[PDB]
């Protein structure tokens, strides 16, 4: 067991943290910026440290004085949750270096799977189905990017190997169009790395994700998958647990490919593979190599605590659980609750004035919100996540709306109502929507 941990984060991932390691019997430390000394998880945490101001470069982007929070409450880990410095190999390697336990991939994984080109190679040699594509940067002859492109076949897209957040890609849909594209995106992404490759654009693909558990001794397995497909500029909306269509036999076929593949790059901690399904197959685009934010749809489906096994493997220990033992029960669906308006859909802070979280069985709410908390103008509008649990898709989905109505968020603007809408989508509720379902049903 891990005596005492910090909390590298906020909001209801830290609360999320927090309460697996209470758990557990694992000493909190809550580092927080001075506009989050009001967080749930900061007023639960065992010791508090402020690391300094609101702006995340000085607080939750702040290495060394993340470090010296450590060192000085005598911490032997640190969890850095999701965003953050969760995916920064330098963040990994310091607070190693500085002789702390890292709850998460070694940072050698970290630059490997980060780096988009580097992780296609890796996972290709793994044996994970892949985008046809360059297999490797494009440098700047156009007879032979136009090779490229043809071999593929168009419509292809143009990524960047450091992209991120839905920027840095553009679709080009003939050759009239590839040299313009290729330069941009190049100019575009220069992130300050100008790499680009060159990949074959799915025209109507879901998002399937694979969720991993590995040791880093050797032990790697599968958690079934979730289809995050309901998204708005590339940023998700509502995810559910399994995907619907992808049958037993499908799961264990992409299951144990991600699994080897942990084992051949000898990934430690929990992380997700995410493809785009289309036509029945999966195909690799990223792996998140930390936490997800829709881990809980997985944990209400398998009855695994993923936190709780993070914590487990970065103390040494290796996977108990087996296989075997990992069973697709039921369905569950999660919908993020942020504080946004939902038309203009950029963040809307202020005091909640009157707050009710919905209960029953199967529902599972994860917030760090309370009547009277103020949400803070600097960071993520997402304050809570709504995860209901059912014996089949249609009873997690009646749950979830049922959750929905008793909610109350007073004082601020949310997506409640828009979460209602989806719920009640003819569409949704058969399933299997594309990637591009939400934005078309709202004219985005
Ligand atoms: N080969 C492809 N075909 C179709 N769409 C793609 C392809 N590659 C990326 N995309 C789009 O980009 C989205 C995800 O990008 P996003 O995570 O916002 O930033 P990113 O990490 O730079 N790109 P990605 O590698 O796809 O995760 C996908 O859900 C697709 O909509
Ligand atoms: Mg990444």
């Amino acid at each position: 067991m891990l005596d005492k941990i910090v909390i590298a984060n906020r909001g209801e991932i830290a609360l999320r943290i927090l309460r697996a390691c209470k758990e557990l019997g694992i000493k909190t430390v809550a580092v927080h910026s001075s506009a989050d000394r009001d967080l749930k998880h900061v007023l639960l945490a065992d010791e508090t440290v402020c690391i300094g101001p609101a702006p995340s470069v000085k607080s939750y982007l702040n290495i060394p004085a993340i470090i010296s929070a450590a060192e000085i409450t005598g911490a032997v880990a640190i969890h850095p949750g999701y965003g953050f410095l969760s995916e920064n190999a330098n963040f990994a390697e310091q607070v190693e270096r500085s002789g702390f336990i890292f709850i998460g991939p070694k940072a050698e994984t970290i630059r490997l799977m980060g780096d988009k080109v580097s992780a296609i190679a890796a996972m290709k040699k793994a044996g994970v189905p892949c985008v046809p594509g360059s297999d490797g940067p494009l440098g700047d002859d156009m007879d032979k990017n136009r090779a490229i492109a043809k071999r593929i076949g168009y419509p292809v897209i143009i990524k960047a190997s450091g992209g991120g957040g839905g920027r840095g890609m553009r679709v080009v849909r003939g050759d009239a169009e590839l040299a313009q594209s290729i330069s941009m995106t190049r100019a575009e992404a220069k992130f300050s790395n100008d790499m680009v490759y060159m990949e074959k654009y799915l025209e109507n693909p879901r998002h399937v994700e694979i969720q991993v558990l590995a040791d880093g001794q050797g032990n790697a397995i599968y958690l079934a998958e979730r289809d995050c497909s309901m998204q708005r500029r590339h940023q998700k909306v509502v995810e559910e647990a399994p995907a619907p269509g992808i049958t037993p036999e499908l799961r264990r076929y992409i299951g144990e490919r991600c699994a080897k593949a942990c084992v051949d790059i000898g990934y430690r901690g929990a992380g997700t593979f995410e493809f785009l399904f289309e036509n029945g197959e999966f195909y690799f685009i990223e792996m998140n190599t930390r936490i997800q934010v829709e881990h809980p749809v997985t944990e209400m489906i398998t009855g695994v605590d993923l936190i709780k096994e993070q914590l487990r493997i970065a103390a040494g220990q290796p996977l108990s659980i087996k296989q075997e033992e990992v069973h697709v029960r039921g369905h569950a669906v999660e919908c993020r609750i942020n504080a946004e308006d939902p038309n203009t859909f950029l963040p809307s802070p202020g005091k909640i004035t009157r707050f009710h979280a919905p209960g029953g069985f199967g529902v599972r709410w994860e917030s760090h919100i309370y009547a009277g908390y103020t949400v803070p103008p600097y960071y993520d509008s997402m304050i809570g996540k709504l995860i209901c649990y059912g014996e089949n898709r249609d009873v997690a989905i009646a749950r979830m709306k049922n959750a929905l109505q008793e909610l109350i968020i007073d004082g601020i603007k949310t997506n409640v109502d828009l979460q209602i809408r989806i719920m009640n989508d003819e569409n949704f509720q058969h399933g299997g929507t594309n990637i591009h379902y939400l934005e078309k049903k709202l004219g985005l």
